[PDB]
């Protein structure tokens, strides 16, 4: 059961039941690459962008309120995740994103026209690139697209994770103050510390993670849109890249601004770059106090001991606990190491106006974000808040160690 | 509706629908991380493992056949992508791939057990540890299943798709090789070369290519099967590591091996290292032929026009291009993170494993797919603009040289420069100055003669 | 002739002429690997780091000021550069930096001491331990010396280097806002933009770079000096930490702090993995301005021909068109060895281990090979490159004239372009010369200046 | 004082006592880039290129013997080294390596004059392009040299410097094979293995890195000289490209030969991305076993003692420096094979425009990760003492024998011997024994640690 959709290329059949149209279709057959469809992130953010678009072209007096409303209501849907299944293609497509920018058009259009109650396929009333792709090009839609889910993530996702993981740290600190062990420097014994004193280093590695996200943040929330083909503006109404800014905002909520230079913004993604890095900065900080847990929870007894890890799959030799959360978290952030590689180079390899790498950019650095903040509150939940010190071991060693208690973890 | 299954932290419901346990289901909640489910060539490689431990447990005495032949047929289901949607744990687990041996177990025990007639959940007269993990370890059996699972997509996708490029290429070797065009170093017009001659280039690379990869093919098919736990294989029978690679081998008919060291084999995945060191190198190698093609295409107008590419989407932009370099730069990246867990080895184990099977596979499906999709939807259908060529190298000024024999450095000089200044053919200079007549130019000047030694 | 020296070790003979002692001159026998010895900026960072100690350790009564302004006194010849010879040490040394840290003890010592009149290599009355390693650790003071280093040199050499070649991209943008050329999607030809506004775009990226740079400079500058030994700042005195900070501030002219939080400060290095984060995000900018700089000035005829780039190297005479875009080569170059450098050291940023990351050399030398070849790089692509680009207008108004882009009267403007395109001719050869508009009409209607902008 | 060279752009000041001419002299100021030089085994293989290259022009009747030979034992002294101090230039030069290339050409053109008793600077009787630089290009000599210079320095430094630590391996193997420990995966307490076979692995990790790296030589071996500006081998004689990689393979004693494909040869370095692929995956080698190292010598108390590391510099207890050295090296080498690794993507059309980058990342790899190996090995592996008492001791205090009473007195019943000890902290005899479970005389006959190392 289908319907025949049109482009410029000719017919094709779409099933009855998707709300997407030819482009979409065609891009199916001919991009049949990877495991990876669109981040639906990136989906909920194309939404975005044509409801913004919708609302500012009503505004500038370039579209009619009864296709504009339409639109509107049937972008939503899309925002909402509603239709997260009428957006089959994958990451590899073109460069730009065009593939996908198309995709959003012609199912905003469809479900408006269902709307309405005109006939799916025919492009009426709503047009998905008259209408919908109003004052747009996929140039500027996928690299708006882009930043809005990229910083939503991290907003939502990302930043809530770490200020969890910190105060489970910070809980740690307190409760280990009173215990004294022995440091380790090289791998080698050395002089005293508290437990308290070491997840110190810890959490305050997480909330310096925490402040070096947050200052990327401007950076991000700087738009592409409005820019359109090479970044002149050209086919945009006057105010039109300041007014759809000022519409985004207000949908999500975030202080999304126009970018002062839209040539910068479409032949290259260096908020991405710089942004990624303090994502990789966090990672390796992450990375470190996940690494030091493993070992400190080593044993029970032919390892260093001074760490009871909860057990959280079955058991059988009895005190064998693997920490399996440490090791989760470890490889999301060797993941998020190899993540950076490649967005740093796509991001060097803009040609003149435009940049043909931001599907590659976007699935790289919404990956890293969903890992991270996943992992973190993985670990968080499922280990640290349940590590427990174990004090007869941490004694019996400063007891029994050459190093020297209570004199000597101060200034 | 569920199923009441039972580990030794107790009871926990599974959808009667599935025929994972206990294990796997508790590991949903544990690891609820990313999008990434194992990939399903894992899966497979993971029943391959299963069906061959039981057939090597059977003919070294130490399972019964009843069990065997049902845990085979079971294990069969898995190999054969039947039983994908039994498998619903993430990349981001147990760095041993310990979660997912489990998931195995119990899908192979429970479908084994209905097979029989039993009740599945109660692990009877098909125990998921005792039987269907026989002999084997977490430690053991999964990175056997990566090295399965990565040479078999190496094998059976990405050589194939190489092989495919290469003769595509082939194809315009031959069909350009009567095409002269200008070459370019630096970007700057350098001395001539046939379009052919280039595209033997880019058949060369991916040649090149495909023997980088057979070479680290041979490390890939060593498997740790039988090191068990630590390396020294307790808890297997005299004769298991052998016989198990055997059955493996029967399987997959390539010729899989036991590891000469079992200690090696799970400490470290130094091999996937180097295997994905010649993906990475394919990369690369891929990379810089689609941004020549790329670029190559630029125009119609105000770009370099020397190909025509096929359009697919409603001035072509090279989509197909994009794509593949996309690709490309995506294997740099997961180089460097399968690189790095390779280094982080502690003491017996590796903890890095499903990170480095999830690298691996992702590079070999992408290079793969895009490979195939570059050539069919791009190269295969890619035109010279030979007009465009002919114009260009009448209109280069890097052919003088060939009119210093008969009329003197000083003279072809004199002829460059004011052809250069005044936005003329050398034809034009060397005609209309008097230092040739238009018959010598065509019988001095012989792009024929410039492209060779 | 040599001198005998001694640590808890053994006795070593150190060439006369040198002022090192014994643990220097054991690490130059125990660590034969590799070409590179510690960047010069370290040397003087650790001269620093003793300065401001002995000022720190006098101010608070610990050391005699005879010792103290002698130490002083030497320290400065090392911060000024005068005693490069003496540090013969590898960056492929212990993690710490401790071999380093204690070849600046002996130097200062020794030199010290040959102020004084005494006898070089017996440790009096300058003491390498007692004396200039005084109130410090080698795991605080490496680490304190690295973040003055990078400090200093993005603060001196960087900074300055992206300035002022924003400003030179600046003039460009000036000089190229009334040339209107095709523009470039996908590689495709595309709508038009002036040459000015491509230019304000590289421009604008370096000005971004420059922010996203400062914006990590806090966090360098925040000290591990006062952690001692594990973070707990035991065997140094109460206040020792902010004085010396105070003290390194006073020397540098820069706003060092004492680190919050020194546990964070002695076992990871995330403040240098984010700033480097900045320099690879410029790196990538860089990249981008001079591979797109190389294929604009491409040609002379068989490329897009729209830049002529100065040429530096000589040519022949035969060869009047071909200048190799080697300043673009040179730069593009060094941006790849940044994204090496920022993978390695991301790395390293990941492997502390308890108390103490141990691969301390290795970070402080990636980062400041970073800075040292992306300043110089900028420096020498903006002289030697930028300052020279002339526009080839004549070109880039034929190819513009020559365009199928101006198209957007009839509608036979798609058959005027597909027989303009199967012929090989122009937009106006086929719209006036085919009898659909006048030449007049075509020149009122076919105007590049009305579509660069909303 | 100053000779006058010159080149087509004008006269330039060299100073007296240096070799190189003009275009080397406005490389210095054209590119003050960096604190790297091209590395010695390039300017090495630059002598080589370039007296091979005048033995292939004098063979072909193309060079006159009065100037080739002369050319010869100039470019000798190159090869030898004994003219480093002419080469001046940085990395960061021209992609193609041609200022370097330049380099070469002048310094053996002023040397070669100079032996033939002319004037230096005017390029009589040689000429650094018209006689030195006969039958090349840039584009095709540097990337020659470059080659050259990684598989001279792999065959010479790295394979070796390998072999010494795995034969120091190796012995360590011998020396710790009676040595039964307690196994660790993912950090916890696990069944037993021996020292020596722990040892083992390290030592097969080290052979299988050789053999990775040998794999990947003939592809590094393939030379693109004779390739010209673009590949056609255009300007130079029919039968240069066979005759000067055989004259290179006889020079160097290596297995050298002309790259099939010389389009191929300059507009990719596809061999050395591949090649420092083998590199890259040694150095992950190396780094777990030098990691492992590191934390088996911890403590001497509060770590996990196993290993006495020697000590070669106080001190305090002994920092492990040599894993601390070679663990650096070995992670600036994942960065070089990253840099390396994008350099090779980044071709245009004929020519790949960052030779200098990759051959300075390959080439700092190998000496990096040769010396480290060298000095790991002597000034740590084969000083290495095990812990034997240590090693003993946490051996009968670990709780994962008990698998080995399981068969006599049941699957239950051991792991209630083992849960009391566990939380008793007592061992797995004084619960066994006094619990009645087992009698002293049957624990020693069961638990057997020498009996649960191998196949079962």
């Amino acid at each position: 059961s289908t319907r025949t959709e049109t482009d410029t290329f000719g017919p094709i059949e779409v099933a009855s039941d998707r709300y997407w149209g030819a482009q979409a279709q065609r891009s199916l057959g001919n991009f049949k690459i990877g495991w990876e469809k669109q981040p639906l992130a990136i989906v909920r953010a194309l939404g975005i962008v044509k409801q913004a678009a919708a609302r500012a072209n009503m505004a500038l007096g370039r579209l009619d309120p009864a296709i504009g409303d339409a639109i509107v209501k049937a972008a939503q849907e899309v925002i909402d995740g509603k239709l997260d299944e009428h957006f089959p293609l994958v990451v590899w497509q073109t460069g730009s994103g065009t593939q996908s920018n198309m995709n959003a058009n012609e199912v905003v259009s469809n479900r408006a026209i269902e709307l309405l109650g005109g006939v799916m396929g025919s492009k009426k009333p709503v047009h998905p690139n008259d209408h919908v792709n109003m004052s747009q090009s996929s140039n500027d839609t996928y690299p708006t697209a882009m930043h809005i889910a990229c910083a939503e993530r991290v907003i939502h996702d990302l930043l809530p994770a770490l200020k969890h993981l910190h105060k489970a740290l910070e809980e740690k600190v307190k409760a280990f103050d009173h215990i004294i062990k022995i440091g380790r420097t090289h791998t080698q014994d050395a002089t005293p510390l508290t437990l308290g004193q070491e997840f110190s280093g810890y959490a305050a590695q997480v909330a310096s993670s925490i402040k070096r996200i947050e200052m990327t943040l401007p950076g991000l929330c700087e738009l592409a849109q409005g820019g359109t083909a090479v970044g002149t503006g050209l086919n945009a109404p006057v105010g039109f890249a300041e007014k759809v800014a000022e519409e985004i905002a207000a949908i999500t909520g975030i202080g999304f601004t126009s970018a002062p230079n839209k040539f910068e913004a479409l032949a290259a993604h260096d908020s991405m770059v710089f942004s990624h890095g303090a994502i990789n900065a966090t990672a390796a900080a992450l990375f470190k106090i996940a690494n030091d847990i493993r070992f400190l929870g080593s044993g029970p007894r032919s390892g260093l001991g001074e760490l009871s890890l909860p057990e959280n799959e079955p058991g059988s030799m009895p005190g064998k606990v693997n920490p399996t959360q440490c090791e989760a978290l470890t490889q999301v952030c060797v993941q998020v190491f190899g993540n950076h590689a490649a967005l740093t180079f796509a991001g060097s390899q803009g040609h003149f106006e435009l940049n043909v790498y931001n599907p590659l950019m976007a699935y790289n650095f919404l990956q890293s974000v969903q890992l991270l903040a996943d992992a973190a509150i993985s670990f968080t939940d499922n280990c640290v808040v349940g590590i427990e010190a174990r004090e007869d071991n941490i004694k019996a060693a400063l007891d029994r160690s050459l190093m020297l208690p209570e004199t000597m973890i101060g200034p």
